[PDB]
RNA sequence: GACGCAUAAAGAUGAGACGCGUUUUAGAGCUAGAAAUAGCAAGUUAAAAUAAGGCUAGUCCGUUAUCAACUUGAAAAAGUGGCACCGAGUCGGUGCUU
DNA sequence: CGTTTGTACTGCAGCG
DNA sequence: TCTCATCTTTATGCGTC
DNA sequence: TGCAGTACAAACG
């Protein structure tokens, strides 16, 4: 009568299992509706149920913010013709509908279809004069005379539509800049600060170090050998200040005029500058020459006098463009004339008709072309220029995405300085456009929104329309940012109606030593045993060494304390083991700044300085910062407010201030961090304090501490896993209202945890920084030694990958620059767009250019003969590991392959664990109802979580083998042997319980862990060759019942684990998401197109054409046919599609006759979702994948033999057992030989019966047949991809040992509507069927 | 089985920007030609759209999650389905019973 | 006698 | 791809219910 | 893994 659950949960599946007290899976007849005659189904009560995988909600962010993008970019555009309007009426009306309107075709155009001018001649005549909008840039620019108003425009418009990054803060100024000469510059200004006759009969600029990628060494070297200055500070230490970063904390060299901390122009070189404005210009130079010379690194123009250097490369890149086409053009007809079509005309291919007119990238196009050019004579400068990446470049291709938003906004500037003189409205609201462009809504101030998007946390002062010109006074950016992170931080999990505090906050840290410390342990010789410190011995301790030093360790305390204070010749320190978890790091940070320590131990201030930790880990804006911070002037030296607005904290830790120092115990009248500081001889830490009955703690916790749908939905975290949840306790409630509502004692749960030695446990979680030395020290680099770091800085992902890099970039020969990690960026070796891996496996830090031309793409094989050599030197020097190098050199093995998309991703497993985490707590609690005031909760159902270890070593040890491929049965059997054997445990350890029963309670650990299942096995095998006999039936022990007996329950665990019938289920899925895929394909004359607007007919400008269905709808009606056309009656299954869904559901009636039906019968209108299941001849099962392909159903019940034969077949030598075993396993392999005759005319009958793919079933016979001679091993691990023939699902491809099989998808969904439907409930007991023969 | 701290692995949710790509149109093709065509020369850029759209009209919102049937309820949500045994090719058979 | 339903076989999917 | 911010799961170590 | 396309051949009117 009793019974028990066992349930294996996973990503894409859920399985479950219902077994009495002798093991045994019971059964049940169930009655079954629908019209059908059949009346009563016999099911076991084991079954598994499969699903789609729950998707995370980055597919719709990403979606989302590109909307916003879009919608913010057309309403700068409208701003910007806002503007122009006023003017545009004077010199042409209609101009802006024209631009407007230029999609259409010409009969649908209102106006001329000439955009611009209006007119065949003006049109072909100014794209004469401007081939591109960068000559019309530049000539704007660079002319004084009264141009076109629609021209300027244009200009504008372009710089504002787009207007590159925002990376680079600051006054970044071309207009100071772009002359190389400044050097000089800067020498006669060497010559007026500096009087000991300075040189200035310099040689060799800066150019000659441009001309080369920027380096130290590079640079030194052209210094000294064009420059022997008389101080290092004046050849080195000045010019680097001036273009580069000093590497050590330590000071400067010889000091002008003050020696503290130089260094690159920083956000707070500012006031770093008062070195000299405060002791005097020299430094006045570094802003320009810095800019120009890292601009010079961007833009490859130097020479020229223009104001406008982007215009002026990208128009270097046309002329260019157009000498060289015109060489290769002449040299191609001169030598191949029969490459001329496929190079200049077939667009197919990757030649330049399809670079230009066609698909192919630059580097497909580069990768064809390069042979030619080799084969043919005359083209070395070409071949140079292909080498440095720039033959036939095109004006805006990839590269561009380094261009800063400084260069547009100087050439905008520069623009509108010349033609204000004409236009007195350009000089009226000048700022106003630059405003347009230069205006981006701040990260922490979000949608604009009114009360009306759940993204939206802005707040705002008023209720006027936001304008990019009166943002700054209608947007509250104090309360946004303040809500910008206080809508995220979690609450106090003991206070709900609490913030957490910072985690480098004073009363945080402050609590963390002492819980720490308060429970270490010291012994002398002269006392009898181990006791805790004295309050006034913690306090001596702290305000000793842990406000005075960072970091505390055990020979620091012993030494330190110990040894000079209370005096001791040796004392043991129990309870740390070499250097203590807690710090207090804020206030020894707090402490080089505010100089006074006496302000830090003053207690009236605790406030203060709470406030201003908050301040510095809430805002990070410097004005803000500033602002909140500017209520303590009167407190501090100006100098120290400077310091302090330059600290930025971050993180947030998991108690809060009421509960750590708020509330207090009634009868004592101290908190938390008072009993923590002083309790006398017991010293409580925080755990043992706030479960201590004798304290109010405890009680005032308990005092101040819908549906389940609603439950999950307060859930906050991944939407994935809301799915599994959610249907595994569904499934539970089915059983449980299956089995007469009694509720079973046992629920074994599958946890995914795992045990490891403490050996295995610390080598896999060891310190970054020693990671990164160990290969630092090994191949030999002085990178650590110039550039010092800290643990804790390693935690920029950055950072961590330029240290593995050794500081080098890892595709091009080129040396990275810390000082400028936002220029570079951390590329997927293998991409998002084909596999989700964020491991540090893959990721490699490159310049920006070489990551966004390896788009979608393993690393190019030019890519891997360059650094093949330097890839094995770092896996040499073990910084990277194999998988990185396996999938860096990705190209030579195959490159992109199926072999690489299958498997398991990390994703999954970090989604089991949290599924199946919270289903252990949601189990028990909806289980477990009836409290009690003898106990709070009366454990009536026993939520055992075993881990998979023990399931797997049980299945390996009695030979139940697993096999993935072979069917879907085995998540139903995992979940039954996990049932079995948590339930075989808890009866023969009930003085175990209390670890595997949720809700009760490091080598040792997994040794104790080896043994428990030490009484199912027989014999027990040591390492010495020792033997031990077990009896064969098992007892309970102390109380003396039986629990095991391995003569009868390894025979009723056979026989259920060879039962045909078990109950598999798909989740009917109503499928939703994007309306088609996004691709827009050309025109056409055809339906099949879909119009991705309302007013573009695709018959004449193309639109989307892959639709998804969101659910087919089965219907009977008339439709009008035929050579003459009449009335027919037909009943067929038409596809709903998603963007098309909500009209269907608003009206179906009249959208059916919208769609040609006539006579529909309302009643008759059956929504068939994704995977309804349909029921055939000889019990064939097809599922319904759309509206239009059907999918396998059956599933193959294989017998045990075969699978165990199978898996034993293959892993022949892997077997991982004593030699003995493996020869025995192998003589059983041998001595089986005809199973795979058996196995094959077992799939052969089978699919007889319901695959029905006769071709491919005969191909795959005679592939068997002409392979039958092959080894074993390799014939078995052959056959096991059989089973994708058979397997459930979609219909697949399969390769033999050579010869593929391909797919045979079932395309004719007529067969399935004279079948029986069948309405599978969630478990799959309670059917529901439906003749559909008889409808109509 | 929980929690604090430290180290670490792999992940998650939200925001602010860039770079492209695609589609249609603008960029007069010329020459011999009845021409079916072929020769020649051009080629790089721009506009607009970038889920159809929605109404509270916001410089907002629109791909995550929820979803058997049936009796119901606007829906949230709740209710509905005999048992023993003998057997096993996707479940059957026997016997009881409402 | 003329469609048009039927397999078969291939080919495709925006991105850094 | 870049920038900024928060939370989760787990293994080990120390201390606890 | 559904949908798209290109081809061809039955199979009814
Ligand atoms: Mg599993
Ligand atoms: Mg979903
Ligand atoms: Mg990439
Ligand atoms: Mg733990």
């Amino acid at each position: 009568k009793k019974y028990s659950i066992g349930l294996d949960i996973g990503t894409n599946s859920v399985g479950w299992a219902v077994i009495t007290d002798e093991y045994k899976v019971p059964s049940k007849k169930f009655k079954v509706l629908g019209n059908t005659d059949r009346h009563s189904i016999k099911k076991n009560l084991i079954g598994a149920l499969l699903f789609d995988s729950g998707e995370t909600a980055e597919a719709t962010r990403l979606k989302r913010t590109a909307r916003r993008r879009y919608t913010r970019r057309k309403n700068r555009i409208c701003y910007l013709q806002e503007i122009f309007s006023n003017e545009m009426a004077k010199v042409d009306d209609s101009f802006f509908h024209r631009l407007e309107e230029s999609f259409l075709v010409e009969e649908d155009k209102k106006h001329e279809r000439h955009p611009i001018f209006g007119n065949i001649v003006d049109e072909v005549a100014y794209h004469e004069k401007y081939p591109t909008i960068y000559h019309l840039r530049k000539k704007l620019v660079d002319s004084t005379d009264k141009a076109d108003l629609r021209l300027i425009y244009l200009a504008l418009a372009h710089m504002i539509k787009f207007r590159g990054h925002f990376l680079i803060e600051g006054d970044l100024n071309p207009d100071n800049s772009d002359v190389d000469k400044l050097f000089i510059q800067l020498v006669q200004t060497y010559n007026q600060l500096f009087e000991e006759n300075p040189i200035n009969a310099s040689g060799v600029d800066a150019k000659a170090i441009l001309s080369a990628r920027l380096s130290k060494s590079r640079r030194l070297e052209n210094l000294i050998a064009q420059l022997p200055g008389e101080k290092k500070n004046g050849l080195f230490g000045n010019l680097i200040a001036l273009s580069l970063g000093l590497t050590p904390n330590f000071k400067s060299n010889f000091d002008l005029a003050e020696d503290a901390k130089l260094q690159l122009s920083k956000d707070t070189y500012d006031d770093d500058l008062d070195n000299l404005l405060a002791q005097i210009d020299l430094f006045l130079a570094a802003k320009n020459l810095s800019d120009a010379i890292l601009l010079s690194d961007i833009l490859r123009v130097n020479t020229e006098i223009t104001k406008a250097p982007l215009s002026a490369s990208m128009i270097k890149r046309y002329d260019e463009h157009h000498q060289d086409l015109t060489l290769l053009k002449a040299l191609v007809r001169q030598q191949l004339p029969e490459k001329y079509k496929e190079i200049f005309f077939d667009q197919s291919k990757n030649g330049y008709a399809g670079y230009i007119d066609g698909g192919a990238s630059q580097e497909e196009f580069y990768k064809f072309i390069k042979p030619i050019l080799e084969k043919m004579d005359g083209t070395e400068e070409l071949l140079v220029k292909l080498n440095r990446e720039d033959l036939l470049r095109k004006q805006r291709t990839f590269d561009n995405g380094s261009i800063p938003h400084q260069i547009h906004l100087g050439e905008l500037h520069a623009i509108l300085r010349r033609q204000e003189d004409f236009y007195p409205f350009l000089k009226d609201n000048r700022e106003k456009i630059e405003k347009i462009l230069t205006f981006r809504i701040p990260y922490y101030v979000g949608p604009l929104a009114r009360g009306n998007s759940r993204f939206a946390w802005m707040t705002r002062k008023s209720e006027e329309t936001i304008t990019p010109w009166n943002f700054e006074e209608v947007v509250d950016k104090g309360a946004s940012a303040q809500s910008f992170i206080e809508r995220m931080t979690n609450f106090d999990k003991n206070l709900p109606n609490e913030k957490v505090l910072p985690k480098h906050s004073l009363l945080y840290e402050y609590f963390t030593v002492y819980n720490e410390l308060t429970k270490v342990k010291y012994v002398t010789e002269g006392m009898r045993k181990p006791a805790f410190l004295s309050g006034e011995q913690k306090k001596a301790i702290v305000d000793l060494l842990f406000k005075t030093n960072r970091k505390v360790t055990v020979k620091q305390l012993k030494e330190d304390y110990f040894k000079k204070i209370e005096c001791f010749d040796s004392v043991e320190i129990s309870g740390v083991e070499d250097r203590f978890n807690a710090s207090l790091g804020t206030y020894h940070d707090l402490l080089k700044i505010i100089k006074d320590k006496d302000f830090l131990d003053n207690e009236e201030n605790e406030d203060i300085l709470e406030d201003i930790v908050l301040t510095l880990t809430l805002f990070e804006d410097r004005e803000m910062i500033e602002e909140r911070l500017k209520t303590y002037a009167h407190l501090f030296d100006d100098k120290v407010m400077k310091q302090l607005k330059r600290r930025r904290y971050t993180g947030w830790g998991r108690l809060s201030r009421k509960l750590i120092n708020g509330i207090r115990d009634k009868q004592s009248g101290k908190t938390i961090l008072d009993f923590l500081k002083s309790d006398g001889f017991a010293n409580r830490n925080f755990m043992q304090l706030i479960h201590d009955d004798s304290l109010t703690f405890k009680e005032d916790i308990q005092k101040a501490q819908d549906s389940l749908h609603e439950h999950i939905a307060n859930l906050a975290g991944s939407p994935a896993i809301k799915k599994g949840i959610l249907q595994t306790v569904k499934v539970v409630d089915e059983l449980v209202k299956v089995m007469g509502r009694h509720k079973p004692e046992n629920i074994v749960i599958e946890m995914a945890r795992e045990n490891q030695t403490t050996q295995k446990g610390q080598k896999n979680s060891r310190e970054r920084m020693k990671r990164i030395e160990e290969g630092i020290k090994e191949l030999g680099s002085q990178i650590l030694k110039e550039h010092p770091v800290e643990n804790t800085q390693l935690q920029n992902e950055k950072l961590y990958l330029y240290y593995l890099q050794n500081g080098r970039d890892m595709y091009v020969d080129q040396e990275l620059d810390i000082n400028r990690l936002s220029d570079y960026d951390v590329d997927h070796i293998v991409p998002q767009s084909f596999l989700k891996d964020d491991s540090i496996d893959n990721k490699v830090l490159t310049r920006s250019d070489k990551n966004r031309g390896k788009s979608d793409n393993v690393p190019s094989e030019e890519v891997v003969k360059k650094m093949k050599n330097y890839w094995r030197q770092l896996l040499n020097a073990k910084l990277i590991t194999q998988r990185k190098f396996d999938n860096l050199t990705k190209a030579e093995r195959g490159g992109l392959s199926e072999l690489d998309k299958a498997g398991f991703i990390k994703r999954q497993l970090v989604e089991t664990r949290q599924i199946t985490k919270h289903v252990a707590q949601i189990l028990d609690s909806r289980m477990n109802t009836k409290y009690d005031e003898n106990d709070k909760l009366i454990r009536e159902v026993k939520v055992i979580t075993l881990k998979s270890k023990l399931v797997s070593d049980f299945r390996k040890d009695f030979q139940f083998y697993k096999v993935r491929e072979i069917n879907n049965y085995h998540h139903a059997h995992d979940a039954y042997l996990n049932a079995v054997v948590g339930t075989a445990l808890i009866k023969k350890y009930p003085k175990l319980e209390s670890e595997f029963v949720y809700g009760d309670y490091a080598t040792a650990k997994y040794f104790f862990y080896s043994n428990i299942m030490n009484f199912f096995k027989t014999e027990i095998t040591l390492a010495n060759g020792e033997i031990r006999k077990r009896p064969l039936i098992e007892t309970n022990g102390e109380t003396g019942e039986i629990v095991w007996d391995k003569g009868r329950d390894f025979a009723t665990v056979r026989k259920v684990l060879s039962m045909p019938q078990v109950n598999i289920v798909k989740k009917t899925e109503v499928q939703t998401g994007g309306f088609s895929k996004e691709s827009i394909l050309p025109k056409r004359n055809s339906d099949k197109l879909i119009a991705r607007k309302k007013d573009w007919d695709p018959k004449k400008y193309g639109g989307f054409l892959w639709p998804t269905v969101a659910y087919s709808v089965l219907v009977v009606a008339k439709v009008e046919k035929g050579k003459s056309k009449k009335l027919k009656s037909v009943k067929e299954l038409l596809g709903i599609t998603i963007m098309e869904r909500s009209s269907f559901e608003k009206n179906p009636i009249d959208f059916l006759e919208a769609k040609g039906y006539k006579e529909v019968k309302k009643d008759l209108i059956i929504k068939l979702p994704k995977y309804s299941l349909f029921e055939l001849e000889n019990g064939r099962k097809r599922m319904l994948a759309s509206a239009k392909q059907l999918q396998k159903g059956n599933e193959l019940a294989l017998p045990s033999k075969y699978v165990n034969f199978l898996y034993l077949a293959s892993h022949y030598e892997k077997l991982k057992g004593s030699p003995e075993d493996n020869e025995q396993k192998q003589l059983f392999v041998e001595q089986h030989k005809h199973y795979l005759d058996e196995i094959i005319e077992q799939i052969s009958e089978f699919s007889k019966r319901v695959i029905l793919a006769d071709a491919n079933l005969d191909k795959v016979l005679s592939a068997y047949n002409k392979h039958r001679d092959k080894p074993i091993r390799e014939q078995a691990e052959n056959i096991i991809h059989l089973f994708t023939l058979t397997n459930l699902g979609a219909p697949a491809a399969f390769k033999y040992f050579d010869t593929t099989i391909d797919r045979k998808q079932y395309r004719s969904t007529k067969e399935v509507l004279d079948a029986t439907l069948i309405h599978q409930s969630i478990t799959g007991l309670y059917e529901t069927r439906i003749d559909l023969s008889q409808l109509g």
